[PDB]
Order: C-alpha cells, then structure tokens, then sequence
C-alpha cells in the first residue's frame, strides 16, 4: 500500500517509501525518483506516477503526477545544469513493446516551469527513454532507437538501430549524429534471439562526456562501453564485450550493465546488473549472482581495467534491468536497484547508511539520484481546517517548497480577521496541528529557518 492521503491536496497520491535504515552521515540534499509500475492495463489504477523529490525519510518534497501508466510514461528524472542553472529533466512519451520509447525530454527550472523541450531531430518519431545528458556546452546527447532491416547471417533481419544525436538545446539543431549499425557489428551482441521482435542488439542506455570531451556509450546487450570521437564518430575503444580492447583483472568484467560515467576520483562507474531476463540471455543466471555498483580503475593508455571498489545490496538483489550509481561529494555512494524498487546509500568504506524501498512491491524507479535542490514555487501553500470534538486540526503543505522550516497558523471569524494562533515545525510533506479554539476560517504562512515568511495560503473555511 503506497497511497499517501493528503487533506490539503486530494489530487496528490504519491507512492509511500519505507526507509529501513538511516545512520548519520547520509548526505544532505534530496533523492530524485520517477516511480512507475510496469503493468500497461492496470498501471493507472494502482499508481500515480511522475517525477518525485523526497527527503532522507522518504517524505515527498515535490511530486508532479504527470505520468499516466503507459499513456504518458515518465522516467529518468534527475537534476542537470543548463546555462549554469540547476534544472529538472525527465522523459515522457510512449513505451513501445519492442523495449524502447518514443518521446521527448522536459526541462524545468527551479520555479517548476518548463523552459525547454529536447526532441530528437526531425525525420525521427522521437527520442528513446534510456538517457539524455546536458553537456557542458548546453547541447543534449539524445538516443533514437528504431527498427531497421539489416543483413544478419546472410539473411536480412530486423534490428533495433541506436542513433546518438547531439542537439543544440536552444535551437533544436542536430550538430552530430552517430549510427550504431555503422560502427558496432550485430554479432557483437550477447542477446538471444526473441522471435518476432526487432533484434535489440546493442541497446545503448547511458551517454556521457569523458574528461577529454569524447563520448562514453553504455551498450547493455553487447556488455560493452564504447568511447566515441566527439567529432568523427569513430570508436576510440571498446571496454568489455566480444571485442574487448582492455586486459581485465579478475572480477572487473561486467554484463548487461547500466549508468556509466567518468567520476571525479578518476574511476569509471558502472552499474553492473550482472544479469538480464531469462529469455534475453540463454536461460536463468548462476545461483547466487547479485548486482553491484562498480568503480573501475581504467588505464586507457595501458588498456587495463581492475576493480577499485564495489558495493552490493544488503538485501541480496539481482536487478535484471535498470539501475544507477552515483559518487557523492562527501565520498558516499548512492545506488538505485533498478527493477527492484530499492535504493541504498553507503559510506565509502561500504557501510550501509540508508536503505529504502517503495512500500508497494510493484513500484520501482529507473534511477535513484541525490542532488541539492532549492525550489522557488510560484503558487501558495495549501491549507485545510477540520473541526473536531473539542477543537480543530489545521493541515498545511506547499508542493515544491524546500526551505519551509515552520508553519504559522492563522485563524479568525472572517478571511479579513485572521490572527496568528500558533507556530509549529514542519515535520512532513503535509503537517498537521491542533488548536484548542475552533474558528470559522484559517490560513497558514510558511516560514524559513530564520523566521521569514516565504508564502501565505488563501483563507479557507473550516470544515
Ligand atoms: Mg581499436
Ligand atoms: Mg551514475
């Protein structure tokens, strides 16, 4: 059971989260999630989906119920930077039965207003859902996944081509385009053939910029990371896979991986699912295999790779798809367990600091990522007053507000004769408070930690 019931916001039913552990040293800031449920037919009836920012207790801070099952599927929510400003980004669109999506990426500023929409170049239906990254030059790496007739074993075969476009965000112009079928051979795939589906031979699911400005592309179904020349498109090297360029130390190989990036300590992070579904692979996976969040010491001059350090779930999870990892500024590591609706923050030493899961066991998030966030909502707090036997309860919330520390409660016989009766700390998304004297109207003011008024609700008739 996940639905959170809110007196002030009957329209918001955010999924509940169970935080089973929260030692001190957990990082500040917020966890960014896009809760979803896979069922096309029943999804909308069991879950309100959309981007969600929660605190270290699992309480929502902002929730935008934008997702509609598989009608408007929302995923891959995070914070990025555009023109030096913090922005929110996610994908919304149509998930297709072939395993890819057709949609676009929303860009929203700190006041929760849409400032741009990042689309695949014209001549394509839209962009796939597995990643989009805003580069230091304010261009977007976008992925297009489309079926294409290709010669596979002398006999033509429908294959899922992956095209990576670099898009100037302000203008929408395509600056660069990289076509996987022109560079990566279909026989590099580990994927078992699934009858009557396009052969999803590479399945790019992460695109990022390395320190030299070239691209790093994670190919799930080739088990490989491609470094690609930013300008020529030539493959610079292959890490992993059937044409591996690197000498791998014991334990450094990954499989069916996600979320690859260059990290500030010089390592390359790889979420190593270590397994996929039974059909897409040969059959089941070896008993006892688990997923790991992996930091690789990759020496590209010597073409060697070894494990610097890794982190596994305290719950023994094997995630057959999705997932994420993030190195945080204090040295902590946050891991989202993908197909499993869990996320875990560790100290560098590997000690579990925070472990959480969706209360509903069918809900998960593609990624779970932590960022500072300062919301600047442009609406007002919502309020509600409920008369009781010997008093009344006042409820207050302000979706998107991050700086509310306290609530001042106002009450009076008329909207124009409200007076301050009480101040209480904020202790939830929606905070409740009881007051002895029941009045006819109420309002609330949100106060920051210095006591300054951030916003005021409308007057609300008690009920
Ligand atoms: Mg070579
Ligand atoms: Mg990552």
């Amino acid at each position: 059971g996940h639905p959170l019931s809110l007196v002030t916001r009957p329209d918001l039913l955010p999924p509940a989260i169970d935080v089973r552990e929260s030692a001190p040293g957990t990082s500040p800031g917020y966890v960014f999630l896009a809760p979803k449920t896979g069922d096309v037919l029943q999804g909308p009836g069991t879950l309100q989906s959309g981007p969600m920012i929660v605190d270290n207790e699992g309480e929502p801070v902002w929730f935008l119920p934008r997702g509609i099952g598989a009608l408007n599927y929302v995923t891959a929510f995070q914070r990025q930077t555009y023109r030096g400003e913090p922005v929110l980004t996610w994908w919304e669109g149509a998930p297709l039965p072939t395993g890819v999506g057709v949609g676009y990426w929303v860009v929203m500023d700190q006041s929760y207003r849409e400032i741009a929409r990042i689309r695949a170049g014209k001549g394509h239906a839209g962009a796939d859902l597995h990643d989009m990254q805003i580069t230091p030059d304010n261009t977007a790496l976008v992925l297009i996944a489309e079926p294409q007739l290709h010669r596979v074993d002398g006999h033509a075969r429908l294959v899922m081509n992956n095209i990576v476009q670099e898009i100037d965000i302000a203008s929408g112009t395509v600056l660069h385009e990289w076509d996987s079928l022109r560079h990566v051979d279909v026989d590099e795939s580990y994927l078992s053939s699934i009858p009557l589906l396009p052969y999803d031979y590479v399945h790019i699911n992460s695109m990022s910029v390395d320190t030299d400005g070239n691209l790093l592309l994670s190919g799930r179904n080739t088990h490989a990371v491609y470094k690609v020349d930013r300008h020529s498109g030539d493959i610079i090297w292959r890490l992993g896979g059937k044409k591996n360029d690197f000498t791998m130390e014991k334990g450094a190989s990954f499989a069916w991986q996600h979320d690859v990036s260059r990290e500030g300590d010089g390592t390359l992070s790889v979420f190593d699912n270590a397994a996929a579904g039974s059909i897409e692979t040969g059959g089941g996976a070896p008993p006892g295999t688990v997923s790991r969040a992996l930091f690789l010491s990759v020496d590209t001059e010597a073409r060697t790779a070894r494990v610097d350090r890794s982190y596994t779930s305290p719950d023994g999870l094997l995630s057959t798809s999705q997932g994420s990892m993030q190195l945080l500024p204090n040295g902590n590591v946050l891991v989202g367990w993908g197909s499993h609706g869990y996320y875990t923050e560790y100290a560098d030493s590997g000690e579990v600091l925070m472990n959480a899961s969706f209360k509903d066991p069918l809900v998960n998030s593609y990624r779970a990522l932590r960022f500072p966030w300062h919301g600047r909502p442009t609406d007002s707090p919502a309020v509600a007053g409920r008369a009781g036997a010997h008093g009344m309860t006042v409820h207050a919330s302000w979706n998107g507000a991050t700086e509310v520390a306290s609530w001042r409660i106002l009450a009076g016989d008329t909207p124009q004769s409200l007076s301050g009766v009480k101040e209480v700390p904020k202790d939830a998304f929606e905070t409740s408070a009881t007051v002895a004297h029941t009045s006819s109207y109420v309002a609330v003011q949100a106060l920051d930690s210095t006591g300054r008024v951030l916003g005021t609700s409308k007057a609300s008739r008690v009920r």
